[PDB]
């Protein structure tokens, strides 16, 4: 039927994480056809890799995993969520505990 852009609808608070552990981030996203997304860290690009998970539900959920965080990985990360009909934009900072 009827198609339209991503929208907001809820963000992850700004995070802060124990050296070495896991964790994750979850973003909430609603737009159709269901959109392409990009990640970015401090003004640049965030491949996906074995530690750096990335997957996204088509129930509307968005998900990015840390297998094991290290010191270097803190900072404001963002993403964009791309379709035919529109974007939207989101950040959330991570700030990464070390050990030392």
């Amino acid at each position: 039927g009827a198609m339209g852009p991503p929208r907001f609808i809820q963000v992850p608070e700004n995070m802060s994480i124990d050296e070495g552990r896991f964790c994750r981030m979850d973003f909430k996203v609603s737009g159709l056809p269901a959109p392409d997304v990009s990640w970015y860290l401090n003004g640049r690009t965030v491949q996906s890799d074995d530690l750096h998970k990335m997957i996204v539900s088509e129930k509307g959920l968005h998900s990015l995993i840390f297998e094991v965080v290290r010191a270097s990985d803190a900072g404001a990360y963002a993403c964009v969520a791309k379709n035919r009909a529109g974007e939207a934009t989101f950040t959330v900072q991570l700030d990464v505990l070390a050990k030392e």
